[PDB]
């Protein structure tokens, strides 16, 4: 199991949203269609605006996303594993919400940060916090949209669970 | 856990080998670096070959792999989790080496044969067949030689714990 930097470290704001029960029975692979980070600072950075960004200007609860990989190859906590994420309708309470920071519609994310995100999946599964025949789905196979890009999609429909 | 096909399906010759102690501490990527099988009829009588290949020629005590894999999608048992193999001179004794059936060294697997891989690893996580803090390696960082190829070993690179 990887380690994750959590929201005490980036300068998460404070918040109290929709808790979530594990296991959960899907894995969500999201990009976040704006730029990368490839460095622990700069990174902590991009969620940080992606929190404000979904507080600001969404009046989202908080940070629509359960987790998100930099591409330096760091797993950083969104709302993390006990709070709902909100990016999926109708699937935010059932899943937990992987996104890579960036915009791979033509290119994928480096090695680095693909191995940290399938270490965090592994993980998940092995300790029960997915179920053990997880789905595992890009955002676009369940809700109308883009992400997280044709290249990235490429990649993940060739991993374990991956629902055809 | 993916379904494995057993030795007994594609009908492998009884023997009695040195059995392997679990976990193992690598994960090997391997290639048969021989012809693609598309179709079962096609792969399992492969298997088949490579084991009177390895007892036949190499006088070897049995096929050199624990696992195999198509591009039918399957997974077929080599030697299985609890024997060692005979691939990797040097490690044999704490690997388990899994090969795909076929060359790639300018395309990998298909996703069916890639996803297939995968779910095996993560099977032997969970089973406990792979130590906590396993390395995943392609049979070339270990052995002199192309052995898994370029377009396969460019994939295996973005696996959890690849030993890059
Ligand atoms: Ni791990
Ligand atoms: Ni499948
Ligand atoms: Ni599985
Ligand atoms: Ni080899
Ligand atoms: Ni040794
Ligand atoms: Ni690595």
């Amino acid at each position: 199991c990887p380690g994750i930097v959590p929201r005490s470290v980036w300068g998460a704001r404070e918040t109290h949203c929709p808790r979530m029960t594990l296991p959960a029975k899907y894995g969500i692979i999201i990009h976040t269609a704006g730029r990368t980070c490839n460095i622990s600072d700069e990174c902590r950075l991009l969620v940080r605006d992606i929190q404000s960004f979904y507080i600001d200007r969404l009046k989202s609860c908080d940070i629509g996303y359960n987790f998100l990989v930099g591409q330096d190859g760091a797993i950083y906590e969104g709302v993390g594993w006990n709070v709902q994420g909100s990016s999926t309708p109708g699937y935010d309470d059932i899943a937990l919400g992987i996104t890579f920071m960036g915009t791979f519609t033509g290119i994928p994310p480096n090695a680095a940060a693909l191995e940290a995100a399938q270490d965090l999946i592994q993980c998940a599964m092995v300790k029960g916090y997915l179920t053990p025949n997880y789905l595992l789905v890009g955002h676009s196979d369940v809700a109308r949209t883009l992400s997280p890009g044709q290249a990235l999609y490429n990649i993940i429909s060739t991993w374990p669970h991956f629902k055809h």
